[PDB]
Parts: C-alpha cells; structure tokens; sequence
C-alpha cells in the first residue's frame, strides 16, 4: 500500500486531503507540525509528502531541506502545498489536479 504522509495545519484542509488520499487506496500519515514530519518520516518511510508551505511554527520549505539532507529520506518525492519540492498545487484545491499529480510521482 502507496503511503502518504500529511504535513498541514489546518484540519480543514488535512480532512480533505486525507479523504481524497484514502478513497484512493491509500494509508496515509498525518501531524500538524513540520518537526515531527521529520519523526514520522524515518518511523514509518512513507512514500510521498505533501508538505503544507505555510505552517505557522515553521518553514515548510526549510523542512523540505532537512529531507533532502537526510540520506534516508531524499529520495522521498515531496509535493509543495502553497527548493527540493518536486511538485506543486495551490488553493483552491483542485481534486483532479491535486489527485493527478500524486499519483504521477507515486504510481
Ligand atoms: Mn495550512
Ligand atoms: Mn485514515
């Protein structure tokens, strides 16, 4: 199973995203926090992070380095929600948009 994991904020926008994934096929992980993306990730080795840009305690786009550095985590495609990022979507959220572009790197 593809496992993906969540770094946002807002629950809003976690649930969606979550919901979307899942009815995929999808595990997922979730936190809030850019810091314990850097936990989860080594933890659990998900496939994909969608990393949220604008998280209120820290830099999304200084986590996405950390990542990078890491020798066991820098191959992991990470997906910029709005440098390493190797894709990006806005809000609005587009579904299909959004769906499409995880599964390109996933699948
Ligand atoms: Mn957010
Ligand atoms: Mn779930």
């Amino acid at each position: 199973t593809k496992k993906v994991l969540i770094v946002e904020d807002n629950e809003l926008n976690m649930k969606l995203f979550h919901d979307l994934l899942e009815a995929q096929g999808y595990e997922t992980l979730q936190t809030r926090e850019g810091l314990s993306a850097l936990s989860i990730a080594r933890e659990n080795k998900p496939d994909l992070i969608l990393m949220d840009i604008q998280l209120p305690e820290i830099s999304g786009l200084e986590v996405t380095k950390w990542l990078k550095e890491d020798d066991d985590l820098a191959h992991i495609p990470v997906v910029a929600v709005t440098g390493g990022c190797e894709a990006y979507i806005s809000k609005p959220i587009s579904v299909v948009h959004f769906l499409e572009t995880i599964k390109r790197l996933l699948e």
